[PDB]
């Protein structure tokens, strides 16, 4: 029956699959990362007419009917990332007339206007002039002063606000402002009657920070800030000292831009590190078939490869496979083997993990780390010293990265602090890296493939993490993938492999959570709404990803023989395409619960594969 | 009579002009550049047969009858340069047994062994672990905490030396080793009976750091050194801000060099800026015709470019010539705009110099401000306006680097501190940057040119300088040319520019001294040798640029019309190739007094150019 599913599902991931050995799916966000690229361009005197030519078709391509431009597919508008795109395009030259331009002005009005939108945004205008800097928070360089154990150090935050506070504060510090011309200039973003509704701290406002902030405001007004020209140097060097090998800052779009922002601030434009900074853009460009051009968030190589082969073996291939072989050897040479950021809290820690990108060896994550060893304990190499070797020290270096609650986080070992949670300037995303379900999950079932069990220490402390943290109606939530589908598809296939009985009560009370949420189409879906509101919970129009992830709960705890699990096989071989992909015009990946939404391009097709070997495995 | 000469010389030039429009002279020094790549590769183990061949092929070419090499042609055998060349071979493939390998371990031993070689030389050797490393002079990373105005910090050494001390405090930090394979162990530089002849600290051995140095060799074997990770970090940061456009350090090979180690060291073999400073090292490199390579000492296009045009014009072509357009287009983008090194002592001075060579923004050198101010002084380039405004950006960074004694140094102003010149580590060539003859010189021929004459304070304080640094005889020392008819050439043709009276006394007492030295062939030659025995002042085998110099000296003072005068043009004029070039088998060019000597081989060919441009003038 799906068996023509799964061999043409198979031939496909292996015509995707690029030379090296690797799979590099790209990664969607939303028009900010362009439209930020626009100003970044302006800021550093570097307009390319034909590249913004290409931006500005994919800016329009991807506004909605109402003119606006949301986070996920089929979302709400989105006020920042419309204020954002319009600014965008006024600069590469719309007319505020232009039918597009009038929608969404109406809209950026009837919300307030730029006094409604996040800090990064009105940074940003602040940036070119059309905001006053004396409103944005204010993060300071002297920031780099606190220790390693004090309230705020930089070390406090998680690794990708971190290096972002670094590089603004050499910015703020400075207030620096690049004028727009008359052309572009955009008062009518404070043309609204409407009453501006701000946006706060993520979690909560504590009058003393509001006051703090209100100090560090005044205090940068006076003629002189002793010691201030050495915490810039302080920054600088901190950032001098991780710029990434591909000539980013950990790989994300970010502190990348803001610490090129910050070297021009310093007139350091020919300086290696600039140069390296600035070219190095272009491996994240994608250019689009309709003629746009989009810059990624980030880019998943490593994970897409990692991911690819799990499914693949799942799927059927030799563990010796001469193609799984590419990857493998491949992904050895991967492993970071140097002290990253981590060895603040971890020094006698040696050094195995990996990263999302092709070259970051400052910032390996747990998640990669783990799917990438697991995976390779799945293979057959020709220098089996080397991937007994290999396996060994990711394995170390996980199990050196448990956080106190016995789970795992991302990139650090209890980023936990509730300190940054509250200044002015954190108002988007998650601020701080602490330990989550889904990342947990991946290290058990990782550590389960070795055979390791409830009987060792570290997992027994970690299935008491999951168990604890499992929501009432028997779910567990997803940080890093669209929603609850994926993360009580994820520990129930974990806890599946780390010998726990599949019969327990807390684990049938999740099964029956998934059997209940599929949709009529037979497959499962969940809605990116179900972060902000839990209506939404397992509700959603059925994905590919989705439905693979319910697949594999269900197969896990036994069910894989059910109505709702041959079902939900159906609608996989139903809706696949002639070549064997799937399509997806979701977003199934989480940046941010509730701020930041991705679309992971490889989901569509390793998931269902995957699942699908396991079905094509219970029998 | 000469004009056909001229004509010639005048179309060889412009025929060597590379497209861009400057031109580029490779620089001769001797073979411990290579040697020590050869090692350098190894210790980063990075090895190309390929290029060893080269390599190999090339050291032999320039070893001697005797065996031995030398610092320059035509010079006695170094006992260092030929260490260096005989690991290196030896390293290649060579054995101990060849022809080669005997004469030179001969020469070697005969001078007390391994044991009589500079600091260097026994470091570089130290680092492949054939020599201990507890015998090598200290350098501590804690150097890095001396301020600004503290007895031996960074700051009081000249530029190339600290960038060198800093590199290397990080090295001997670790004092790290590279076991070289057995087969090139090289036991046999110690197998000598002669008494070993140390070569001291360069102004002399203070009983103090001979035991500060014990001193820190003891530190050095403690289980604790508080705060030398945070000494090395400050290096290391230190470092990473002043890298080079092209990945270098200062534009030189020392520093850069040992940069490198320095970065391996610290497991930054994946860092942007190691990357950047290992492949920009084939810049340097250079293709010979025989099947050999070489590296350049450092790189000499502005320099060249800059007296390229200066001769090209005093000869004859237009101040407007399209061709001599390029080159002052080109020397436009070449200006430097941001702080160096030399801001430590001139906060308030606007930068406007520029560099040796093509991109080393931190280290601008008033040598070549002057030469390219001044040179760009004599010609009409389309953009009146940048060409004014970057001659008033350079003039003022000149005027305000003049240093105490109204005469200017290299690189910063009054290092002159005596303090470095006695530690054990300085035992080879200059190791501070104070004010010369030569350089002042330069400064106020530019100024000339200008028609600034002996009224400016300015002016006055630097002729003072020159006339109480006149030697007995009349004669002027040159530091960064060979030697004495540099140097009297150089000061009697500024002075000239300058408004004062060449009939004085002291100028005619300069003019005879010249007169003097002719040698019966009609021109003028001066042996590297006349910076260790002054029998050789204006003495040694006639070369086309010392007369030149001597030529200029002349026509400068008046006497152009004169035997000496003619006859020096005869030389000149005859010695003439026939395609318009001249030859010139000798160094004219100085590194360090006594040590380290320079082939500047543009030099034949752009100052006899210059010389009889200025010949065809005083007619
Ligand atoms: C799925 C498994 C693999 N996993 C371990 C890696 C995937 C997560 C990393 C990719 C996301 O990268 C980011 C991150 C953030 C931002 C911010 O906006 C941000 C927001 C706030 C601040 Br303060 C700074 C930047 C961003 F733009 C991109
Ligand atoms: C005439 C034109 C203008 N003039 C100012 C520029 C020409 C001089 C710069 C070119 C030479 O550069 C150097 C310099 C040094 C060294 C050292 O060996 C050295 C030895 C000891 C130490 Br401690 C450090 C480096 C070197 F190898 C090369
Ligand atoms: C430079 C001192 C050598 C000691 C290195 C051990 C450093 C441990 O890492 C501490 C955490 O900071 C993260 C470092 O990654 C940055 C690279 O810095 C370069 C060499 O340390
Ligand atoms: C990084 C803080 C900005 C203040 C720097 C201006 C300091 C003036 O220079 C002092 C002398 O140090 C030499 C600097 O050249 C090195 C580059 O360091 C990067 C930016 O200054």
């Amino acid at each position: 029956a799906y068996a023509r599913t799964l061999d043409r599902a198979v031939e496909y991931l292996l015509s995707c699959q690029k030379d090296e050995g690797y799979w590099w799916g790209p990664l969607l966000s939303n028009v900010t990362m362009e439209a930020e690229y626009v100003l970044l361009c302006h800021i550093l005197d570097r307009v390319d007419r034909d590249r913004m030519e290409k931006i500005r078709r994919y800016l329009l391509h991807e506004q909605r009917e109402d003119g606006t431009w949301a986070l996920y597919p089929g979302g709400p508008p989105d006020l920042d990332t419309t204020i954002e795109a319009y600014v965008a395009l006024k600069y590469i030259g719309m007319s505020r007339d232009e039918e597009p331009m009038q929608k969404a002005l109406r809209f950026i009005q009837s919300q307030g206007g730029i006094e409604s939108s996040r800090v990064f945004t009105r940074m940003w205008l602040a940036l070119v002039g059309e905001y006053p800097w004396e409103k944005v928070p204010m993060v300071p360089p002297e920031i780099m002063f606190l220790g390693k154990r004090m309230p705020l150090n930089i070390y406090e935050f998680g690794s990708w606000a971190r290096a972002t506070v670094v590089a603004l504060s050499i910015v703020m510090s400075r207030q620096p402002v690049f004028p727009l011309p008359e052309r572009a200039r955009v008062p009518e973003l404070y043309e609204t009657d409407v009453p501006p509704r701000r946006r706060g701290a993520k979690g909560g406002g504590g009058w003393i920070f509001d006051a703090l902030d209100r100090a560090l405001h005044g205090y940068q007004k006076l003629s002189v800030h002793p010691f201030r020209r050495a915490a810039e140097i302080r920054a600088l060097d901190w950032l001098l000292e991780r710029q990434a090998g591909d000539g980013s800052w950990g790989g994300i779009q970010p502190p990348w831009f803001y610490a090129l922002i910050a070297l021009k601030i310093l007139d350091m434009t020919q300086h290696p590190a600039f140069i390296k900074g600035w070219e190095g853009l272009e491996l994240y460009g994608v250019e689009l078939d309709y003629g746009g051009w989009m810059f990624q968030a980030s880019i998943s190589p490593v994970w897409d490869t990692g991911l690819a082969v799990l499914a693949l073996r799942a799927a059927g291939l030799p563990a010796d496979h001469d193609r799984l072989v590419k990857a493998g050897e491949w992904l050895l040479d991967r492993q970071i083997t140097v002290p990253g950021d981590w060895a603040v809290k971890r020094p006698n820690l040696k050094p195995g993990g990996f990263a999302f990108q092709f070259d970051n060896v400052y910032y390996p994550d747990v998640d990669d780390t783990a799917v990438v060893v697991w995976a390779l304990n799945t293979l057959r190499l020709p220098d089996e010293r080397r991937r007994r070797d290999a396996m060994t020290k990711g394995f170390r270096w996980i199990v050196g990265m448990q956080s106190s609650n016995g789970g795992w986080g991302a990139y650090d070992v209890d980023n936990t602090s509730d300190l940054p949670n509250h200044i002015p300037f954190c108002d988007f995303g998650e601020v701080t890296d602490p330990p989550s379900e889904d990342v947990t999950a991946h290290v058990l079932e990782c550590f389960g493939s070795f055979g390791y069990d409830d009987a060792w220490k570290v997992i027994r402390r970690a299935v008491e993490y999951l168990k604890r943290e499992q929501k009432p109606d028997g779910s567990w939530f997803g940080r890093w993938g669209v929603n609850y589908l994926y993360g009580t598809g994820a520990v129930v296939s974990a806890l599946k492999a780390v010998g726990i009985d599949t019969r327990e009560p807390y684990i049938q009370k999740a099964l029956d959570w998934v059997e209940q949420h599929q949709n009529p189409d037979g497959g499962w879906g969940e809605d990116c709404r179900s972060y902000e509101d839990p209506a939404y919970a397992g509700k959603g129009a059925s994905t590919p990803s989705q439905t693979a992830w319910a697949l594999m709960a269900l197969i896990a705890g036994g069910r894989a023989e059910s109505e709702a699990a041959r079902r939900g096989v159906q609608y996989l071989v139903e809706t696949q395409r002639p070549d064997g992909g799937w399509d997806e015009p979701y977003y199934t990946g989480t940046g941010f619960p509730g701020d930041f939404y991705l679309g992971y391009t490889m989901y569509r097709h390793v998931f269902p594969t995957l699942a699908l070997g396991r079905y094509k495995q219970a029998i």
